[PDB]
């Protein structure tokens, strides 16, 4: 299955994100997104494909398994839990692999919101309680809906 | 569960689409479109939630079933064929009910698009191959992928 998401803000953030997964395997993350400063942004999957309110009602993490907000390659983490991702000369090109979000089943993200934050994500190791939430990655500066593609 | 979109184009032609569905009864669909000239204008679930190249990118209508598209009411329908909501003084404001669309399972429409035409649905009754398609909508003035909602 492949899925992809458009992300566009208030300001001129923009990029596009491509998802592909076989059988049930790992979920394969290919990304561009312009407009950002220099240095770590935080990468989520939000829960709420709601965009009518701009990204303020995508609502929280995507946490389906019930965990605190963590790292990618940690076991405590939210499904959405993606990392930060670099910028350099305005743009973020990346790639990324994992096992945790699906496009299928309960884990599933079709539907839901991709959001790049303003801030680098501290990975739940901030040193207070909304480290475990959100990671302290602020504001939301571009998001889209997750759907279907060809 | 619920569901929304909100729509936008490469005109002025935008709006919003709530979904709501209980158990596996009949999905209602409440929405408010805004720029349209008076009179019908098709309004369907196309396959994918892929607004990468606009509206065009949205693929051909959602039909799972191999069937040929027609009316909400007839049985040789596509599961995206909605038929057509009225304008007036530039505004569709609409309540439908549709009992083949779903919110889960198979005939799940979340990651899916839904698109407002330049045209009447002729309902499959138009006489030539492209009635069968498309119902001879014409072009697509906006769109926007289907995601959850709280
Ligand atoms: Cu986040
Ligand atoms: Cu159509
Ligand atoms: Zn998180
Ligand atoms: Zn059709």
């Amino acid at each position: 299955v492949k899925a992809v998401c458009v992300l566009a803000g208030s300001g001129d953030v923009k990029g596009v994100v491509h998802f592909e997964q076989q059988d049930e395997g790992a979920v394969s993350v290919e990304g561009k997104i312009e407009g950002l400063t220099d240095g770590l942004h935080g990468f989520h999957i939000h829960v709420f494909g709601d965009n009518t309110n701009g990204c303020m009602s995508a609502g929280s993490h995507f946490n389906p398994e019930n965990k605190n907000h963590g790292a990618p390659g940690d076991t405590d983490r939210h499904v959405g839990d993606l990392g930060n991702v670099t910028a350099e000369g305005g743009v973020a090109q990346f790639k990324i692999t994992d096992s945790l979000i699906s496009l299928k089943g309960p884990n599933s993200i079709i539907g839901r919101t991709a959001v790049v934050h303003e801030k680098a994500d501290d990975l739940g190791k901030g040193g207070n309680d909304e480290s475990l939430k959100t990671g302290n990655a602020g504001g939301r500066l571009a998001c889209g809906v997750i759907g279907y593609s060809p």
